[PDB]
């Protein structure tokens, strides 16, 4: 018949629907971090822009998965996007730590999704994941890890202000 | 002291947090409509782009409210973003009807939020809402209503294909 | 000695020679579809151009495999290019269905060729295949599947004419 | 009625279908010559490019005949494209000799096809053939003949390398 | 905590440190080949430039591995860079043979490093290797193999001089 | 006869071969410093770039000596490039101190090499050394000495971060 599906396993489809939810979740977390550093009583512009950009990127990550679902002839199925764990994210160091944890969680899920596609012998899906996600996670995690190291080096108060400018401000 | 809050009532703050949730919800609905018209067995490109654009606009609507919360010295508080009512949205006529209903729901909520800000004598908030939201809703609702009328005029099959091109395709 | 061959298994070489034949075959099929829609009594220009382009692309697919054979130090071996199954391909819907089937057949062969290269632990060959072929097949199959859906939506007669313009015409 | 056929004899149509097959065959031969001179153990770049270009030209020769069939209101009918006589083509001198023979064979077939169109009083077909094929064959044959003469003059080893650069390399 | 390491096995880290050493070694070999063809009593400019470029490329290969070590949260550990096997590399044919052997050795080590990363289920590392190294080795080996074939074709004396110009000179 | 050697003493040749080794060694040291400041747990970008640039410069220093060996009709002879003394280089102050020591060691060796060329009455070699090396060492040593002074002035933590930006970052 006339559908495009070929070599695309139901467990893979379901995994992509889960990863779509996880990317939107990460986008939502970063959104909340951004609004937290734009409070009059926090007021760190660099972090605000940096997390707003991160939230927009994660949204793109989701949308590319959504597209891939449809390209493969799967069926996108949405779930609720759960609110983030906190309403207030602490200092810039606290938020970076949380962001590191979030990215590492997203990366584990992509590694699991990749493990799924190879188990099912879907080399196009594996390639997709490697091409658009895995090196990108590696760069993002390394990047945030260096931020943590420098925030600890700079220390609180003035160091936090000056470090915040270097994000991009 | 040193906070910026002035003439900003807790009921208004809470209303903005609700409207933030509603805008993200509308963004999510449009996202699902977009992925629905990008199915190999639906394949209407115009509608796909049109709802993807609408989803991105609603996201911006949310983000501007988030900014306004912080500008006024409120505290943004996020809630879950509920999944949309359907997984499959029907023909382009069915989806436009649903989109009309969604926009009208969003507009009623903004009108209620406006009613709240005038009740509390917050003329800056009222202005904000009128300036960035209300005429925009009016245009969007009128626009979708004309689409319904023309989809009914064009009829199913070929008419749907040709109409879909005129959205922008 | 002085040859370049390394880590390239005879079964892989033979698989590439088979895939070279299959790509030329697909190029020949598309050629015949093109000449069919350029008949005075069929006269669908869009389909003519679209299948002529597809035939040229498949030729490039073959030539890149030929190059890869030589780059790896294999030996290209040609076989006859069999004539296509039909001399006349029907309506634009009939031809698109046949094209979908052809692409899915080519994709299965590439997936088998990939399975061969991983079985033999040839990661460069696997990469080659993923990089130049697999996502390309996925896009092409999805693309033709949407065409089928829209041809069915448009219906015969006028719909076929109008749809044919949208291919590119 | 509504077909375009006029003054176009069935023997001419059948001759064009044969010439279409012969042009594709010549394209296939040149393809194999190209892949032969791109072997790591042959490695003559000029000849590789020169035969790849020749293969692409012969393809165009075929496609123009295919178009002419349809323009005249004939019906294109494809046959298998037979594999070339050899898998390995020898030195650059050996391949040029074989190419000379191939071109002379193609030219005899075009001269026969022309003899057919004049016998049937089809002056448009004769013109077509003269305009797009016959002078082109004459130039190609003369060109390859000069290559043979110079390859013999240059001699084997270094001469072959240097001559190969002059093709275009 | 705050480090970036995730899904990166100690055997992989150690393999990257070994490959870093091997790339620097290859850079050193090519350096010596370059200085050998820049002797007043050898004086082959093309080979000089060609091996100097190759030495610079291998250095880049090393540096990209070093970067990857740090990106993954490994720890780069340097070892001595051993002097090359010879002080004098013979004719251009002798040096090309040695270069072919060196590249094939480097390629086997990368294939082993890749085998290591898949064994440990590190798909990002595998991708890294395929993306930046494996096709590059394949091209380099094929390239040098064609040089050997042409050097043998050209023969010693004048042929060597003329061939040397074609490298780039 | 036909060699270029003139007024070039074997002790000078041997000294240049030693200096070639020392420049490569210094390049290797700077390489390790660079990779040390690119660790996720060190993360000082300025120092990373600054030592990567220094490593590339030292490589050029070596290559110019190699060229000079051949220009004078000497024979380049390579030795192992020993691994640097440490795997981890401490704070930016610790690394700058080590870099100062390394440069001073390289400078003493060049001063000895110069003493050698004047002892042997090789004024071209002396000039070469003065023209390309000695003022360059003087500038580099002075430069690093000012860095030490400012790192001590800035102090640890925030000062180190801010100073690191001024290197170039
Ligand atoms: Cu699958
Ligand atoms: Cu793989
Ligand atoms: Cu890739
Ligand atoms: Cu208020
Ligand atoms: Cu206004
Ligand atoms: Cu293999
Ligand atoms: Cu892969
Ligand atoms: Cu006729
Ligand atoms: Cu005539
Ligand atoms: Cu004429
Ligand atoms: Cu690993
Ligand atoms: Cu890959
Ligand atoms: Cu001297
Ligand atoms: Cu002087
Ligand atoms: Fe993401
Ligand atoms: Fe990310
Ligand atoms: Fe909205
Ligand atoms: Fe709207
Ligand atoms: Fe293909
Ligand atoms: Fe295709
Ligand atoms: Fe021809
Ligand atoms: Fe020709
Ligand atoms: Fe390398
Ligand atoms: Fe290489
Ligand atoms: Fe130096
Ligand atoms: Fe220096």
């Amino acid at each position: 018949m006339s559908l495009c599906r070929q070599n695309y396993h139901e467990e893979c489809e379901a995994g992509v629907n889960k990863q779509i939810n996880m990317e939107f979740y990460a986008s939502y977390v970063y959104m909340s971090m951004a609004s937290h550093f734009d409070r009059d009583d926090v007021a760190l512009k660099g972090a605000h822009e940096f997390f707003l950009k991160s939230s927009s990127e994660e949204r793109e990550h989701a949308m590319r998965l959504i597209k891939f679902q449809n390209q493969r002839g799967g069926r996108v199925v949405y779930q609720d996007i759960k609110k983030p764990e906190k309403d207030a994210w602490g200092t810039l160091t606290d938020a970076m730590q949380a962001a590191l944890d979030l990215e590492k969680h997203v990366n584990q899920a992509l590694l699991d999704l990749h493990a799924l596609a190879s188990k099912h012998n879907d080399p196009q899906m594996c390639d997709f994941i490697e091409n658009h996600y895995l090196t990108e996670q590696v760069e993002a995690i390394r990047e945030i890890s260096g931020y943590l190291t420098n925030l600890k080096r700079c220390g609180p108060g003035l160091g936090e202000f000056l470090f915040d400018k270097e994000l991009n401000s």
